[PDB]
């Protein structure tokens, strides 16, 4: 059999069992291969929009040096709901690269919006990303609103096939300056909240930078992710999930299983 018609058809039941849509987009860089589930279908974000903040912020960092060791301080009483690390760092104030290691690394929401803030908004990351040719991205709210991931709603989505491309550009390829594109990569291989989901498909002790985001409504989460094999060339995996019922969990299983279904499409296995 084809196995690019044994991850559709493994995704369609995968589908069907979680009673919502799976989108998929996977790249692998050797040789240029691709899968895709729903690659232009848009799924909300949620905290998956982290990764591509921090990306925002480094480039903001190449006209600014010193942006990175910059110190914010906040207000600790207008923090946001899951803001562990800026509550707990608040009297001491956090530096730029702090904000985005919490961010980035347990999907703080105070951290994100700080900044948010430094890069002048939603709009501003959305402009961003517009800017290195990614057209589908866009973010419209601050955390946590902009996890509603109410059904056919456009504002906090993209698509599988943009989130897969746009990590590439920006965590492998030439998007960031050399210095920026290594500290993105960086972070994102230091998560600590995908163990269950992308990560939980790759072949142990293989490096794997990922975002994840849980929206809480909807059956609406996801992780992306850039995977670094020490015997072949990266892979690049997207894996978002919705659905129809507000009162739905997401599954983290749902997102590994998809991701085990496309990286068998590549002959990987964990």
């Amino acid at each position: 059999a084809d196995p690019l018609s044994v991850a559709a058809d493994k995704l369609a039941k995968l589908e069907r069992d979680f009673g919502g849509s799976i989108g998929v987009y996977a790249i692998d860089t050797g040789s240029g291969a691709t899968v895709a589930n729903r690659p232009n279908e848009r799924f909300p974000l949620c905290s998956s929009f982290k990764g591509f903040l921090a990306a925002g912020v480094l480039a903001q960092s190449q006209d600014k040096p010193g942006l990175l060791d910059k110190r914010i301080r906040y207000s600790k009483a207008a923090l946001p709901n899951w803001s562990p690390i800026t509550t707990k760092h608040q009297a001491s104030g956090m530096t730029v690269a702090e904000l985005n290691a919490a961010s980035v690394q347990y999907s703080d929401n105070g951290a994100a919006n700080l900044l948010l803030k430094e890069i002048n908004g939603p709009a501003a990351l959305t402009t961003f990303m517009r800017s290195i040719g990614d057209a589908s991205f866009r973010l419209d709210r601050l955390e946590p609103e902009l996890n509603s991931a109410i059904p056919r709603d456009p504002r906090d989505t993209s698509t599988p096939k943009a989130v897969a491309e746009s990590a590439q550009k920006l965590a492998l390829g030439k998007a960031l300056p050399e210095p920026q594109r290594q500290q993105l990569a960086d972070w994102l291989k230091g998560n600590t909240t995908g163990n269950a989901r992308i990560r939980a498909a790759v072949p142990a002790g293989w490096e794997v930078g990922d975002k994840t985001g849980t929206c809480g409504v909807y059956g609406t989460a996801n992780d992306f992710a850039v995977i670094w094999p020490p015997k072949r060339a990266p892979i690049v995996l997207a894996v978002y999930t919705k659905h129809a019922k507000k009162e739905a969990k997401h599954s983290d299983e749902v997102i590994a299983a998809a991701a085990r279904a496309a990286l068998e499409a590549f002959n990987v296995k964990k």
